[PDB]
Protein backbone atom coordinates (compact mmCIF):
# COMPACT_ATOMS: atom_id res chain seq x y z
CA UNK A 1 0.00 0.00 0.00
CA UNK A 2 3.23 2.28 0.53
CA UNK A 3 3.58 2.20 -3.30
CA UNK A 4 0.39 4.27 -3.03
CA UNK A 5 1.85 7.70 -1.52
CA UNK A 6 2.71 10.23 -3.56
CA UNK A 7 6.71 9.86 -3.60
CA UNK A 8 7.21 13.68 -4.69
CA UNK A 9 6.12 17.32 -4.50
CA UNK A 10 3.55 16.99 -8.46
CA UNK A 11 2.68 13.11 -8.08
CA UNK A 12 -0.67 13.03 -8.36
CA UNK A 13 -0.71 9.35 -9.56
CA UNK A 14 -2.55 7.49 -7.30
CA UNK A 15 -5.14 9.48 -6.20
CA UNK A 16 -7.74 7.77 -8.40
CA UNK A 17 -6.08 4.52 -6.80
CA UNK A 18 -6.77 6.12 -3.01
CA UNK A 19 -10.52 7.22 -3.66
CA UNK A 20 -11.07 3.49 -3.79
CA UNK A 21 -9.24 2.99 -0.27
CA UNK A 22 -11.58 3.25 2.88
CA UNK A 23 -11.08 3.86 6.43
CA UNK A 24 -10.13 0.11 7.68
CA UNK A 25 -8.02 0.19 4.49
CA UNK A 26 -5.94 3.70 4.53
CA UNK A 27 -5.24 4.39 8.11
CA UNK A 28 -1.67 2.34 7.30
CA UNK A 29 -0.51 5.16 5.15
CA UNK A 30 -2.55 7.70 6.34
CA UNK A 31 -0.22 9.69 7.87
CA UNK A 32 2.36 9.49 5.29
CA UNK A 33 -0.57 11.13 3.03
CA UNK A 34 -0.93 13.76 5.82
CA UNK A 35 2.89 14.65 5.14
CA UNK A 36 1.89 16.08 1.93
CA UNK A 37 0.21 18.90 3.54
CA UNK A 38 3.31 20.08 5.00
CA UNK A 39 3.17 22.98 1.98
CA UNK A 40 0.00 23.78 0.66
CA UNK A 41 1.55 24.87 -2.46
CA UNK A 42 2.92 21.99 -3.58
CA UNK A 43 0.28 20.75 -6.38
CA UNK A 44 0.05 17.56 -5.06
CA UNK A 45 -1.00 19.02 -1.37
CA UNK A 46 -4.58 20.27 -3.10
CA UNK A 47 -5.33 16.78 -4.24
CA UNK A 48 -4.40 14.77 -0.89
CA UNK A 49 -6.42 17.46 1.48
CA UNK A 50 -9.77 16.14 0.15
CA UNK A 51 -8.46 11.80 1.06
CA UNK A 52 -7.57 13.13 4.12
CA UNK A 53 -10.96 14.86 5.20
CA UNK A 54 -13.03 11.86 3.74
CA UNK A 55 -10.55 9.35 6.14
CA UNK A 56 -10.33 12.24 9.20
CA UNK A 57 -11.61 9.30 11.28
CA UNK A 58 -8.29 7.62 10.61
CA UNK A 59 -6.33 10.57 10.84
CA UNK A 60 -7.13 11.77 14.01
CA UNK A 61 -4.27 10.64 16.17
CA UNK A 62 -1.94 11.93 13.87
CA UNK A 63 -3.16 14.98 13.64
CA UNK A 64 -2.95 15.47 16.86
CA UNK A 65 0.78 14.53 16.40
CA UNK A 66 1.10 17.32 13.68
CA UNK A 67 0.14 19.60 16.47
CA UNK A 68 2.13 18.65 19.04
CA UNK A 69 5.17 18.71 16.13
CA UNK A 70 7.72 21.33 15.83
CA UNK A 71 6.81 22.07 12.52
CA UNK A 72 4.82 25.48 12.24
CA UNK A 73 3.86 25.87 8.57
CA UNK A 74 3.12 21.75 8.66
CA UNK A 75 0.63 22.55 11.79
CA UNK A 76 -0.74 25.39 10.25
CA UNK A 77 -1.98 23.94 6.75
CA UNK A 78 -3.38 21.27 8.86
CA UNK A 79 -4.98 23.67 11.45
CA UNK A 80 -6.07 26.18 8.31
CA UNK A 81 -7.29 23.22 6.03
CA UNK A 82 -8.43 20.82 7.84
CA UNK A 83 -10.24 21.75 11.51
CA UNK A 84 -13.08 23.18 9.51
CA UNK A 85 -14.08 20.20 8.10
CA UNK A 86 -13.80 17.92 11.65
CA UNK A 87 -16.90 16.32 12.43
CA UNK A 88 -18.10 17.27 15.67
CA UNK A 89 -16.01 14.26 18.18
CA UNK A 90 -12.92 14.72 15.53
CA UNK A 91 -13.27 18.79 16.06
CA UNK A 92 -13.78 18.51 19.62
CA UNK A 93 -10.34 15.92 19.73
CA UNK A 94 -8.14 19.01 18.29
CA UNK A 95 -9.92 21.86 20.83
CA UNK A 96 -6.88 21.27 23.24
CA UNK A 97 -4.33 21.62 20.66
CA UNK A 98 -5.83 24.95 19.03
CA UNK A 99 -5.91 26.33 23.16
CA UNK A 100 -2.31 25.56 23.18
CA UNK A 101 -1.50 26.50 20.72
CA UNK A 102 -3.30 30.11 21.31
CA UNK A 103 -1.22 30.51 24.53
CA UNK A 104 2.36 30.71 23.38
CA UNK A 105 4.71 33.42 23.76
CA UNK A 106 5.29 35.22 20.30
CA UNK A 107 9.03 35.19 19.91
CA UNK A 108 9.80 34.86 16.57
CA UNK A 109 7.28 35.95 13.45
CA UNK A 110 6.64 32.79 12.31
CA UNK A 111 4.79 31.56 15.81
CA UNK A 112 2.54 34.75 15.64
CA UNK A 113 0.90 33.30 12.45
CA UNK A 114 -0.22 30.08 14.02
CA UNK A 115 -1.23 31.87 17.41
CA UNK A 116 -3.93 34.03 15.23
CA UNK A 117 -4.77 31.19 13.32
CA UNK A 118 -5.83 29.30 17.01
CA UNK A 119 -7.00 32.53 18.25
CA UNK A 120 -9.21 33.10 15.54
CA UNK A 121 -10.46 29.36 14.64
CA UNK A 122 -10.87 28.85 18.05
CA UNK A 123 -12.80 32.06 18.03
CA UNK A 124 -14.99 30.98 15.03
CA UNK A 125 -15.50 27.66 15.38
CA UNK A 126 -16.27 26.49 18.78
CA UNK A 127 -18.59 30.10 19.59
CA UNK B 1 -35.85 11.94 8.97
CA UNK B 2 -37.00 15.34 7.84
CA UNK B 3 -37.05 16.25 11.72
CA UNK B 4 -32.96 16.15 11.71
CA UNK B 5 -32.91 19.64 9.22
CA UNK B 6 -31.33 22.03 11.53
CA UNK B 7 -35.23 24.19 12.09
CA UNK B 8 -33.45 27.64 11.78
CA UNK B 9 -30.50 29.83 11.80
CA UNK B 10 -28.50 28.65 15.04
CA UNK B 11 -29.87 25.17 14.96
CA UNK B 12 -26.88 22.32 15.92
CA UNK B 13 -29.08 20.02 17.72
CA UNK B 14 -29.53 17.09 14.81
CA UNK B 15 -25.75 16.97 14.21
CA UNK B 16 -24.68 14.56 16.74
CA UNK B 17 -27.54 12.83 15.12
CA UNK B 18 -26.46 13.31 11.38
CA UNK B 19 -22.61 12.58 12.16
CA UNK B 20 -24.81 8.64 12.72
CA UNK B 21 -25.95 8.71 9.58
CA UNK B 22 -24.69 7.42 5.80
CA UNK B 23 -24.40 8.04 1.96
CA UNK B 24 -27.49 5.56 1.19
CA UNK B 25 -29.57 7.19 4.61
CA UNK B 26 -28.75 10.97 4.24
CA UNK B 27 -29.55 11.91 0.69
CA UNK B 28 -33.14 12.50 1.09
CA UNK B 29 -32.70 15.10 3.06
CA UNK B 30 -29.08 16.39 1.84
CA UNK B 31 -30.26 19.12 -0.30
CA UNK B 32 -32.06 20.83 3.38
CA UNK B 33 -28.71 20.52 4.64
CA UNK B 34 -27.22 22.75 1.83
CA UNK B 35 -29.96 24.98 2.01
CA UNK B 36 -27.93 25.96 4.94
CA UNK B 37 -24.53 27.18 3.70
CA UNK B 38 -26.51 29.94 1.57
CA UNK B 39 -25.18 32.20 4.64
CA UNK B 40 -21.52 30.99 6.03
CA UNK B 41 -21.89 33.35 8.77
CA UNK B 42 -25.17 31.41 10.23
CA UNK B 43 -23.87 29.57 13.21
CA UNK B 44 -25.27 26.45 11.98
CA UNK B 45 -23.72 26.51 8.56
CA UNK B 46 -20.31 26.01 10.28
CA UNK B 47 -21.26 22.52 12.09
CA UNK B 48 -23.61 21.86 8.62
CA UNK B 49 -20.50 22.36 6.23
CA UNK B 50 -18.36 18.99 7.30
CA UNK B 51 -21.20 16.91 7.27
CA UNK B 52 -22.33 17.88 3.66
CA UNK B 53 -18.58 17.53 2.48
CA UNK B 54 -17.94 13.73 3.98
CA UNK B 55 -20.92 13.03 2.23
CA UNK B 56 -20.30 15.18 -1.20
CA UNK B 57 -20.44 11.74 -3.11
CA UNK B 58 -24.52 12.25 -2.61
CA UNK B 59 -24.46 15.56 -2.73
CA UNK B 60 -23.22 16.30 -6.33
CA UNK B 61 -26.68 16.24 -8.54
CA UNK B 62 -27.63 19.11 -5.47
CA UNK B 63 -24.67 21.40 -5.69
CA UNK B 64 -25.35 21.35 -9.48
CA UNK B 65 -28.04 22.76 -9.02
CA UNK B 66 -27.01 25.07 -6.56
CA UNK B 67 -24.61 26.57 -9.38
CA UNK B 68 -27.10 26.90 -12.28
CA UNK B 69 -29.06 28.93 -8.74
CA UNK B 70 -30.21 31.91 -9.11
CA UNK B 71 -28.71 32.43 -5.36
CA UNK B 72 -25.42 34.41 -6.35
CA UNK B 73 -24.25 34.41 -2.34
CA UNK B 74 -25.35 30.54 -2.02
CA UNK B 75 -23.30 28.82 -4.67
CA UNK B 76 -20.44 31.42 -3.69
CA UNK B 77 -20.12 29.95 -0.51
CA UNK B 78 -20.67 25.73 -2.12
CA UNK B 79 -17.26 27.44 -4.36
CA UNK B 80 -15.69 28.69 -1.62
CA UNK B 81 -15.90 25.93 1.12
CA UNK B 82 -16.54 22.80 -0.92
CA UNK B 83 -14.69 22.62 -4.08
CA UNK B 84 -11.31 22.55 -2.06
CA UNK B 85 -12.58 18.77 -0.62
CA UNK B 86 -13.98 17.17 -3.91
CA UNK B 87 -12.13 13.95 -4.55
CA UNK B 88 -11.16 13.72 -8.10
CA UNK B 89 -14.57 12.57 -9.93
CA UNK B 90 -16.70 15.35 -7.51
CA UNK B 91 -14.60 18.08 -8.58
CA UNK B 92 -14.14 17.12 -12.03
CA UNK B 93 -18.34 17.09 -12.07
CA UNK B 94 -18.38 20.61 -11.50
CA UNK B 95 -15.63 22.01 -13.92
CA UNK B 96 -18.26 23.16 -16.14
CA UNK B 97 -20.18 25.09 -13.23
CA UNK B 98 -17.18 27.08 -12.19
CA UNK B 99 -16.26 27.51 -16.07
CA UNK B 100 -19.51 29.03 -17.09
CA UNK B 101 -19.63 31.48 -13.69
CA UNK B 102 -16.11 32.64 -14.66
CA UNK B 103 -17.75 33.61 -18.36
CA UNK B 104 -20.26 35.45 -17.28
CA UNK B 105 -19.86 39.63 -18.21
CA UNK B 106 -20.11 41.03 -15.07
CA UNK B 107 -22.99 43.79 -14.57
CA UNK B 108 -23.47 44.41 -10.79
CA UNK B 109 -20.76 44.33 -8.49
CA UNK B 110 -22.07 41.01 -6.45
CA UNK B 111 -21.38 39.26 -10.10
CA UNK B 112 -17.67 40.27 -9.73
CA UNK B 113 -16.89 38.54 -6.35
CA UNK B 114 -17.97 35.19 -8.27
CA UNK B 115 -16.36 35.69 -11.62
CA UNK B 116 -13.51 36.18 -9.47
CA UNK B 117 -13.53 33.03 -7.18
CA UNK B 118 -14.40 30.81 -10.44
CA UNK B 119 -11.40 32.18 -12.08
CA UNK B 120 -9.04 32.27 -9.19
CA UNK B 121 -10.34 28.01 -8.12
CA UNK B 122 -10.21 27.25 -11.70
CA UNK B 123 -7.18 28.34 -11.75
CA UNK B 124 -5.88 26.45 -9.12
CA UNK B 125 -7.68 23.59 -8.42
CA UNK B 126 -7.42 22.40 -12.30
CA UNK B 127 -3.53 23.42 -12.91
Amino acid sequence: LRDLIPKHKFDNSTIDQLCKLIDNEIEPIIFDLLKWLQDYNWPIAKDILPVVVLHQSIAMPHILTILQGNDIMWKYWVIKLMIPYLIYPNKQLVKSELERLSSLEIINEDIREIVNLSKDYLHFYYP
